[PDB]
């Protein structure tokens, strides 16, 4: 089995990948731009990697990895300001390039289905889009389109913190994420069936993309505070779901 | 720091404290009695603990635990008969013996608060006992009693594996249960704060508690497939996370 | 697989079996008599086990485990006071009780191989026994008999620590155990193939036993400052050596 | 903490940054030439780094890390050619190119210290050169210069397994390294002290190097069969060393 993993609780430094307005800052990661005196700014863009790649399946074998990610993320608006666009959890190809901004969060470029974008990400989309959003703020898993296959409402907690685990069991297939407000002692978790084999390929870049809104009142900044990750690749096509309880105290917790 | 961990998918052992009809066959570990046919038994009461103790927190330090576990439970119901009466993952004081049978699932005496009992214990009750209960079948924190404070809808598959994965971040006193039916792609999920150093004892005895109804039709199983358990205790008051990446592929998937 | 594993820093608890003269003072492990004055004190005898019983292999599916464990120790003989009798790290049958007293170290009977005695040891002798010892200090591997059937030379550093490391290997029976003297940058190794299945029952207990000299001048002091230990067993024949990278790291470091 | 690790039993992939004659086959790494038919080639050169940087310490917090590493290589010599010229894992600049051939192993220029070489490297040297060497094959701790500061005769088992386990405490400054041929039950270790803030950068790339003879009779293979690495670095000064129980376990066995 092949195993790779990492957890990073302070940010400065060259093993990460970072792309458009993306900036390492008092040892956080701050995914777009934010003015001097430390306001958001509108039609932002910027995403950041882990620069080693990861396999996510091998066709020569027919083994699929387990994997698992947890992250603390503090979103803020400005006083009167409505929130937008968003930030997702993403494994995209690896020389990838961004996409379309604003409620494309970067990752995406348009709402239909194509296989070509080999493309999978969890999304916190903070803006409900007409052409493709429901009514509310939610959490979304998003499969080679903008327009998740399944979502959840989710009370935003103005710039307080959020705990997000999100992980992937070869042996039965699912895709699960959940959030937690520590501070509003809240929780949301989704889940749902994916055929990563089949949307990505053999080998991904993981990391963040975040936007910020394209007029002026639609903004808010995107902190990661620290990330956890871990994978692991069998030898045979038998799966092995990872062990959650090792990971989050030896990582997380 | 002080780490006690472990992960078995397989049974046999003198490595578990067994008490009522707690029993390992096959592997597997089932806690309530079982007629040779296979069909469950009324009346019935089992509980297992690891074999060893685990330092919840340190008077003198300061210092408290971030832990985590992880187990796959099946529960079935024979072809017209109703369900009874749960099964509850639990932390008690190390010595102690079993309690009230039936919809007391074998760890509390009554539904009234009792600091005395020392007993904290994470529900899955599959009847609703109207002196205390949800109208549903639900999941469920209790804190010294068998009335939970807090408590969440739960649709139980029949017969189908459950994954439950409970964790406790000492940073934020926050303890989430969340559970999965990957065969009905459905989750839940359920948070809510508790001070373990005033609830329970620095040292406890972790496992699991199920009971069958008093009844003659009130009759399910309570197979556990596969469990995992990490804790951490820091040395300083200082409270640390654990690293739930590295723990789930570690252990879990 | 199954895994258990577990790393103490601080002593106190119950989750230790201590037998003889052994004692928990001041969180460290003292495994033989000490007075007031903290001078050692003769024909002592002291032993520890962790409360979890651990599986080293499995006669219906073949499996055997590959284990590790690493500990620090600090040996300490007054003034003008000889060294006398040594510690060492075994794998015991469960129910085990101390057995011969100064040169045998609490864990055997005779010098003669007696494979009903049904224990693995290594130890850190320091006082050779005409009988059956080489001429100097050494550390050795004993197989059910106090009669090393390796050993290499060992230049203990009085009152310094002591950072010792065993593993072994299931996929080449290898037995390998190594010392390092810090304070004097002195490192010794030695590795001998032993048949484990074949010297210990499917269940043992794992710690230390210590023993001090039958006389007045032969005394010296046996500190267990920290200890790790991690086991997997795996489900079929095919043995899978651990990870010391990833264990160290997460364990010792 | 921050923390990084990772495991490969199979070598398919762009997670590696291969420079020279550095090639992957069959999922092994091959770090210098072979003709087709197997054998060996002259004057070769290749290195191999994992694709992410490694932060040894951090100038700003104080902080030092512990790591540690563990692989399998395999040496083998034409019937009747000679030895030369060897392989060492080293700790490099992160845009690192390589440095002399043949006796240099491609990670040196000079038999003088140079500490803006910036360079540290354990090497398996399997000629003598009489400028610098000692008479026998050695193990050797390389600091800014191809004349180690500490070695150890090494008796070369052809075409055998070689089982390597180098560690960095940072506690104790101290670097061991040991090596174990399972096929011959011999094993070598050997440490010493090195003040790694101050011949290393903050940022480092770990990996490989190795190089055959310049001359048509030495010639020999460098493949590495599996690879483990783990490093931790704290928040403070304050140092802990790694966890090499878990490590190995959960990594190496
Ligand atoms: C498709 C698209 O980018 N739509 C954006 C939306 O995402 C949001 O940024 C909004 C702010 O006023 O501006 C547009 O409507
Ligand atoms: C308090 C109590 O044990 N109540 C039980 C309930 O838990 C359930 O077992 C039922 C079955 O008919 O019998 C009783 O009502
Ligand atoms: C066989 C035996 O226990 N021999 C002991 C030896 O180990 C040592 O303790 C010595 C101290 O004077 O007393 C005896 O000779
Ligand atoms: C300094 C240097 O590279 N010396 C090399 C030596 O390392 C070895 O490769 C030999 C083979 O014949 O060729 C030279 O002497
Ligand atoms: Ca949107
Ligand atoms: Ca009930
Ligand atoms: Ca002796
Ligand atoms: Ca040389
Ligand atoms: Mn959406
Ligand atoms: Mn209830
Ligand atoms: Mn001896
Ligand atoms: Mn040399």
């Amino acid at each position: 089995a092949n195993i790779q993993s990492f957890s990073f609780k302070n940010f400065n430094s060259p093993s990460f990948i970072l792309q458009g307005d993306a900036t390492v800052s008092s040892g956080k990661l701050q995914l777009t731009k934010v003015k001097e005196n430390g306001i958001p700014t509108p039609s932002s863009l910027g995403r950041a990697f882990y620069s080693s790649p990861i396999q996510i399946y091998d066709k020569s074998t027919g083994a699929v990895a387990s994997w698992a990610t947890s992250f603390t993320v503090k979103i803020s608006a400005p006083s009167k300001a409505s929130f937008a666009d968003g930030i997702a959890f993403a494994l995209v190809p690896v020389g990838s390039e961004p996409r379309r901004n604003g409620g494309y969060l970067g990752v995406f470029d348009s709402d239909v289905y194509n296989n070509s974008a080999q493309t999978v990400a969890v999304e916190f989309d903070t803006l409900s889009n007409s052409g493709w959003d429901p009514s509310m703020k939610h959490i979304g898993i998003d499969v080679n389109s903008i327009k998740s296959i399944a979502t959840v409402s989710w009370d935003l907690a103005n710039g307080e913190n959020a705990e997000i685990l999100i992980t992937y069991n070869a042996a039965t297939s699912l895709l699960v994420a959940s959030l937690v407000h520590p501070s509003r002692r809240t929780s949301y978790i989704l889940s749902e069936r994916v055929d990563i084999t089949n949307e990505l390929p053999e080998y991904v870049s993981v990391g963040f993309s975040a936007t910020t809104g394209l007029s002026e009142g639609y903004i808010e900044t995107h902190d990661v505070l620290s990330w956890s990750f871990a994978s692991k690749l069998p030898d045979d096509s038998t799966a092995e779901p990872l062990d959650l309880a090792s990971y989050l105290v030896r990582n997380v917790l």
